[PDB]
């Protein structure tokens, strides 16, 4: 299976993607304020790249990679509107990319993890480790399989995520997390087929996992 056409259509606006919330995902913004993001950052499966933009505004040199040319164009457009010189973007397949050997001190996966086939995970993890500087940190925000079923999205259980990532990184923490979005009215039916939590500020959230890891 393949989500390439759906991601490109969502970014072109066929209304904006529900996950393009216009700010970094809150669970990842909390790690930034804790000082967990360091040096040159890779925002892998960056989408519109709100987290790249926030990190570039703080002084980091950032690179965002996405398979969708529309996402890369949107990220470049927003960085240009803000006059950021520090943020760059490229179209690439996270499961098979090169050209950044030992580059990044922090790699962040903001909901890319479940957006590729299960069979692509090993190529992706090999690609990002190859792109990592010594002592690099890695952060993943991903849907929980308890919340998102088998289907187009490859959400994970805690054990599955640990088994996949521990082969490549030293895992510091895996904890429950929320993935925020702005869904249209009536999203997923009435009654709803998914557990969508209503949040303040017109947002919603779905269950997930926040993983923190590093090289060492
Ligand atoms: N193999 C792959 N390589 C790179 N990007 C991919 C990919 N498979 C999916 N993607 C991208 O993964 C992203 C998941 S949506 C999340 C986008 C962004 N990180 C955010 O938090 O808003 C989409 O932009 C999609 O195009
Ligand atoms: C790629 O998974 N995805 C697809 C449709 C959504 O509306 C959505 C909302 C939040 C996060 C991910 C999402
Ligand atoms: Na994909
Ligand atoms: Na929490």
């Amino acid at each position: 299976e393949s989500l390439d056409l759906e991601f490109e259509s969502a970014y072109r606006g066929e209304v904006r993607p529900p996950w393009s919330i216009g700010e970094p995902q809150p669970e990842l913004a909390a790690l930034i304020v804790q000082g967990k993001f360091r040096g040159d950052v890779l925002d892998v499966g960056c989408g519109e790249a709100a987290i790249s933009l926030a990190l570039a505004e703080r002084g980091h040199t950032t690179v965002g990679l996405d398979l969708s040319p529309a996402a890369v164009e949107l990220a470049r457009h927003e960085a240009a509107k803000r006059g950021l010189a520090n943020a760059s973007f490229e179209v690439a397949d996270a499961s098979s990319f090169t050209g950044y050997d030992g580059r990044f001190d922090t790699i962040v996966d903001s909901t890319l993890f479940h957006s590729m086939p299960v069979e692509s995970r090993e190529g992706y993890l090999q690609s990002i480790v190859r792109a990592a500087a010594p002592g690099a940190s890695y952060f993943v925000l991903v849907f929980d399989r308890a919340a998102i079923p088998e289907g187009p999205i490859n959400a994970v259980t805690e054990d599955e995520l640990r088994a996949a990532v521990s082969k490549y990184w030293i895992i510091d923490e895996i904890k429950p997390a929320r993935l925020y979005a702005r869904f249209p009215a009536g999203f997923a039916g009435m009654p709803a087929l998914l557990d969508i939590r209503e949040e303040p500020n017109g947002l919603q959230s779905i269950g997930g996992w926040l993983l923190s890891a590093h090289l060492g």
